[PDB]
Parts: C-alpha cells; sequence; structure tokens
DNA sequence: GGCAGAGGTCAAAGGTCA
DNA sequence: CTGACCTTTGACCTCTGC
C-alpha cells in the first residue's frame, strides 16, 4: 504493498508525472496543466491537503503537486 | 428514459447522495446536510411530498430524502477554505 | 509476452444565480 | 431559499513503448 499519494495522503494508484499518486491528484493534474490554469488561494496559500479537504483549495492542490515533483512537461495532449 | 425522484415524483436527473432524485431534492439535501440545517414541521411530521407541494415542509423533505436512502456521508465538505 | 504510466470516459459530486 | 443549468472530480477503464 500500500502506496499512499505523496499530494493528498489517499491510496496512490502508481506513479504519474513523477510522483506517487492517487487517481484524484493525477486527473487534476493533468487538467490543471491542459487547460493552463493557475488557481488563485482565497487564503494565504498555507492550505491544508488531504483525501476529505483537498478541492477546498486549487490553487494549494497544483503548488503540492509542483513541490512533490509532478512535472508539467510530463502532461502530454 | 425518463425515470423518476423518490422522493418528490418529479422527473429525475440521476442518483444523487444515494438515491434517483431530481434536481430540487438534491440541491435541497445539500444545503441541508451542509449547513446542518434541521427543520420543525408544523403540523404532525407526516406531510405529503410530491412536485406540487415539496417546499411546504423542509422537515418532512429531509426526513422523506433520508427514508428514500439518501446519504449524508455522500454530501461532500464545501470547495473553499475555512473561514472564507 | 509484461506492465508502468501515459491516455480516455461520464455518473455523480461540485457551484451559480435569476 | 429554490432548482435548472452548468463545471469538475476521480474510479475504472484501455493503449503502448520500453
Ligand atoms: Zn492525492
Ligand atoms: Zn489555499
Ligand atoms: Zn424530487
Ligand atoms: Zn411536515
Amino acid at each position: 504493498v500500500v502506496e499512499y499519494c505523496v499530494v493528498c495522503g489517499d491510496k496512490a494508484s502508481g506513479r504519474h508525472y513523477g510522483a506517487v499518486s492517487c487517481e484524484g491528484c493525477k486527473g487534476f493534474f493533468k487538467r490543471s496543466v491542459r487547460k493552463n490554469l493557475t488557481y488563485s488561494c482565497r487564503s494565504n496559500q498555507d492550505c491544508i491537503i488531504n483525501k476529505h479537504h483537498r478541492n477546498r483549495c486549487q490553487f494549494c492542490r497544483l503548488k503540492k503537486c509542483l513541490e512533490m515533483g509532478m512535472k508539467m512537461e510530463s502532461v502530454q495532449s
């Protein structure tokens, strides 16, 4: 075995874009990069990413994807 | 393929929170659970719930949502940071 | 062959606002 | 508050190039 997502802590499906991650953070990363979305944090860019609340701040979720080694260049068309 | 809200009998849009429901009963259940709304029935707590009378009693509508198998645990956290 | 890590889909969750 | 109308999520897939 059981690996956990380095982004939100949910059970990871395997490595995606360079990081051990859940289907959730994988899909969120892909769509964020495809559609060239930087988001905006409505609270000081210190939001906690966990399984149950990871959808609260898109900006802090993308920030943690990149901090944890997800690679924009591994997302293709 | 036309199916029907197990709560009010309006035309359903799909499963919502574990029951075949219309957009109204879906939106109502979310709002209710999200804000911890319990209601008060103004008449004996067995108000009839259908398309025409669904807004007559919030308490009997929510109670009927639960009876038909809508799950509060299926309602997620609001998608904003806490106190924003 | 084998399978990791890329792809895709759409039911059911979200949110919006006359 | 309601609900018609809209967007995003993520579990379950398939494809493929080492
Ligand atoms: Zn994750
Ligand atoms: Zn944030
Ligand atoms: Zn209904
Ligand atoms: Zn009542």
